[PDB]
């Protein structure tokens, strides 16, 4: 049979919205997921964070079809996504540009940017903005279970982090 989005050890926060403390790059090797969510800037060009992770995984295919796709169709918007290749870690990436908070744009953005995931019935996806563009990650993952109505098991590095993002939510 197809072991195909096989998530395990996930919390169920909602009816749609899961969590876990892990590494989305090790869940994506696990889950062998249709679509895994990139954290990204307009330009893909994946630095740290989520987006460093997934590419170094891919041995830099993603920049080079990152690169591809950008030099052809020109820069994303703030709240816009591109569906491209997964490579070896799952079928589909979609890459989301959620708002650079540090840059001081707008914070609106981010529900735009969860509104991309709507398009998938399932996505393995981390905290957009909430990283490295300086976002609440209480704020990001508010708007996530506020804003998507598909299937989002969320992956969280920072064992600290998932802990204060469960207390916090389990408290309302
Ligand atoms: N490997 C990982 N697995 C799971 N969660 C992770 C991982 N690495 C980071 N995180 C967490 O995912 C969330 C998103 O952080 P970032 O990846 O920095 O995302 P963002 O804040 O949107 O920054 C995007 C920017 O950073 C660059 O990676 C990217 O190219 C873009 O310029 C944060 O809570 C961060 O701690």
């Amino acid at each position: 049979g197809h072991m195909v989005n096989s998530f395990s050890g996930y919390l169920k926060l909602t009816d749609n919205v899961y969590i876990k403390n892990a590494d989305i790059v090790e869940e994506a090797k696990k889950v062998k997921p249709t679509v895994v969510v990139n954290a990204a800037n307009v330009y893909l060009k994946h630095g740290g964070g989520v987006a460093g992770a997934l590419n170094k995984a891919t041995n830099n295919a993603m920049q080079v079809e990152s690169d591809d796709y950008i030099a052809t169709n020109g820069p994303l918007k703030v709240g816009g996504s591109c569906v491209l290749s997964g490579h070896n870690l799952a079928k589909h990436c979609l890459h989301v540009v959620g708002p650079n908070v540090n840059k001081g744009e707008d914070i609106q953005l981010l529900k735009s940017a969860y509104e991309n995931f709507n398009q998938h019935e399932v996505l393995l996806a981390p905290l957009l903005s909430a990283g490295i563009f300086g976002a609440d990650p209480i704020h990001s993952l508010r708007v996530c279970v506020d804003t998507v109505r598909t299937n989002v098991y969320l992956a969280v590095f920072d064992k600290n982090l998932y802990d204060k993002l469960v207390s916090s939510f389990l408290e309302m």
